[PDB]
Formats: structure tokens, C-alpha cells, sequence
């Protein structure tokens, strides 16, 4: 942790690609698919028409390609196979433009697995 606080004096509005949402979260991987889920950023300037999803179809590779296009906020990828590790980005967009793209993200299908540090 450290000390971090904001607080600039009001300013006029701004019209510009919206602001980089946070990373999708795991609430559900599996052998052969895997459960993403991901909150809404902070609507400023004009409402976000789509979400865009994009991944590595765990290839690993570095080449991302549209998955998942729409207004939900979650989507599962089936599929796939166990122990394939694959990345994902999560961006937002508007009348204006697509907002920079979340922090990358790598996730591992389940699989293997041991006893917890004790």
C-alpha cells in the first residue's frame, strides 16, 4: 500500500475515448472451457456502445483476435484443453473510439493441482 489521493478543482467536461476498464476476473475454468467475467468502466462523454474481448486463443504466440463482441459482460470459452495457458484483454467502446486495452491478462485451464502451504 501506499498514500494516494486525488482531487482536482471541476473542469469542463471531456469528449474522448473512455477510460481503460479493469481486467476480467476467473469465476469458473474447466478442462476444455474456461468463464470470464468483467465490470463496466466509467461512462464519460457518451454511453459504451459494445464491449470488445479479445485473446491469444491460447496459442501462445502473441497474436489477440476478437472472441467476444457485445453488451455482456461475460462470456465462456469452450473447447479448450487442460493446462493451455491463454491471455486476455477486456477495452471499451464508444461513438468515439476503442478506449486502450486492459492489462493483459494469462490464465491457465484447471488441471493439475496440490496441497495449499501448511
Amino acid at each position: 500500500g501506499s498514500s494516494g489521493s486525488s482531487g482536482a478543482e471541476i473542469f469542463t467536461t471531456l469528449s474522448c475515448e473512455p477510460d481503460i476498464p479493469n481486467p476480467p476476473r476467473i469465476a469458473n475454468r474447466t478442462k476444455n472451457s474456461l468463464t470470464l467475467q468483467w465490470k463496466a468502466p466509467s461512462d464519460n462523454g457518451s454511453k459504451i456502445q459494445n464491449f470488445v474481448l479479445e485473446w491469444d486463443e491460447g496459442k501462445g504466440n502473441g497474436e489477440f483476435c476478437q472472441c467476444y463482441m457485445g453488451s455482456q459482460k461475460q462470456f465462456k470459452i469452450t473447447k479448450l484443453s487442460p493446462a493451455m495457458g491463454c491471455k486476455f484483454r477486456l477495452s471499451a467502446r464508444n461513438d468515439y473510439g476503442t478506449s486502450g486495452f486492459s492489462e493483459e491478462v494469462l490464465y491457465y485451464t484447471s488441471g493439475c493441482s496440490g496441497p495449499s502451504s501448511g
